[PDB]
């Protein structure tokens, strides 16, 4: 399934994004000047499951889950530099069950032990000074697709 | 590379649309009341080497081609009707050489020869009620990618 | 990279099958009354990292390690039934770092958390009546490859 | 579909290669000092539709076509030279309806028009030494596949 995901805005899921399933989103553009871009998977309930926060200020990018009306809870971060490739960066993400994978265009994999035990019904986007285009392409698998060769 | 092509406007390709490149064209939405949407490959000059005009209404899809400044030639149309798949539809073009080849999500392929020998620099979609989402994916290749198992 | 695995033989990788790293193993047959068939991952010093038993008569997929000269450990085991999908089954093996990621035509991953450290040499695949075909093909990538629409 | 091809041998099609097929052929191996590698698309009736006869040693590649018991047409050629890429060299073929497309991993499509009005029951593969593994994967599809973005 693909969507176009706009800057501070969102995408209602056709189905809830759940263990198995593959987003693939891809970005037209890298703006080298762009500011501290978010993508946040929420439940039906608005509670953030997953929380990226690029901060190319601050070299890291932010790992963290939040319930709607609740606090942040500990941090997991890595380095920023050397993650994404212009002119089209990507991020990829994958529900294993217990955990998520996530991958940008550079180095291993990053994996997030689940917090809020719930699946996704959205995808949101925001930022003031996006480091990518809007929209975003995003394309929902329920399971991961067949492999070409290369 | 990927593009975002939004409505009544078009994308400035980083590189010629030549013999062995692959364009491939997804909407994240069909709307089923659209009326007649319009994509062009328009060389540097602007002339339009493939009009694609798809016509809901009129239940045809009419290729041609012409000069900047010139008239449009005579056409090629084939029926509408189950060519699209929502709510993701495509078009795929490829560049052969001597022709076209155009395909939707259903039906056979569509030939279209050259008719204005010079290569694409752009990529143009117009629609006043588009049948498609704004943008539109489109994915340019240089050459055939390898294709998956299935 | 692509590689033909025979029937009671095996394949030495050209690189060390290592956390990213993604074996997608597919069979041309689906000989539905074949016997046990056996796939195992090997290190450099033959230790058993991952080895895979699909027992049609039981009903029964079995995972367990072990080292050369060693004994079998404790066994994690899910049902044979509905997995593979004819004419083409196929198995898909991803490396991540604390365990492997199994996956077949059906059903939901199974994750086999890692006993020995050490990355695969070769991939081995022994029976006497294969439920598949021989050889089988076999492509090896160093992490995910860009994934298609569908 | 998925099917292994083996040296001096041959592979039964479950449906006809027929306009939009697609066949990628790839080798696990490439034996720079092998002889010379045909390739054979046949009709039920043992018609040779597209025979591929590579050449390293002539530094060409020869495209042609025969009836059964018939005579060879007038040859189509192209060099040898930096076609093929090791060590897993590839073979696509697509049916156009009036004609085959040939594309091997560098340079541009070869297109042959078509000679024998039939679609392939068959893919055969002849070589005393061949220039690539025996057997050869190949995956053969009744339309393009969708596209990874790379
Ligand atoms: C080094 C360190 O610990 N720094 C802390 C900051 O990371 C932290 O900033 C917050 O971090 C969370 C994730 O841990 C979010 O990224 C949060 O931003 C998001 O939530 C905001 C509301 O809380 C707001 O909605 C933003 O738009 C949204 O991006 C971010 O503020 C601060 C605050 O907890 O503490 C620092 O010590
Ligand atoms: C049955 C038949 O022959 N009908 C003819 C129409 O198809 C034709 O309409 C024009 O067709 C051309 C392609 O053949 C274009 O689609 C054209 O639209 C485009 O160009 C316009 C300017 O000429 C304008 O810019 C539109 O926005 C753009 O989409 C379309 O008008 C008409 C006119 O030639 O004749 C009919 O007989
Ligand atoms: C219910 C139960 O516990 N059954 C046990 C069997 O599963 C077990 O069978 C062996 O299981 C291991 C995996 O745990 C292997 O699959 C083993 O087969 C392989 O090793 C054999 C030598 O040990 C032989 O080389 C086979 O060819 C090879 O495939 C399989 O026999 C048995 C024995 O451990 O115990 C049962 O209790
Ligand atoms: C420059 C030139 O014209 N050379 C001609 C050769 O190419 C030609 O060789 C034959 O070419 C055909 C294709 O046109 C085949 O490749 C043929 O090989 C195949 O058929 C053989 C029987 O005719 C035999 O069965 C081979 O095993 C099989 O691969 C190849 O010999 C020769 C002969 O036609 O004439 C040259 O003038």
């Amino acid at each position: 399934m693909l969507y176009h995901l706009f800057v501070n805005n969102q995408v209602k899921l056709q189905n809830d994004f759940k263990p198995e399933s593959v987003a693939a989103i891809r970005s037209s553009a890298f703006n080298s000047k762009g500011g501290t871009t978010v993508f946040n998977f929420l439940s039906a309930g608005e509670n953030i499951l997953l929380h990226i926060s690029i901060r190319p200020g601050e070299n890291v990018i932010v790992f963290n889950s939040r319930l709607k009306n609740g606090a942040w809870g500990p941090e997991e971060r890595i380095p920023y530099a050397e993650k994404f490739r212009p002119p089209n960066p990507s991020i990829t993400v994958i529900d294993h069950g217990d955990r998520f994978q996530i991958r940008f265009d550079y180095g291993t994999s990053i994996y997030y032990n689940k917090r809020i035990k719930e699946n996704a019904a959205a995808i949101a986007y925001n930022a003031e000074n996006s480091l990518f285009s809007s929209p975003v392409t995003v394309d929902v698998h329920g399971l991961l697709p067949p492999l070409p060769p290369a």
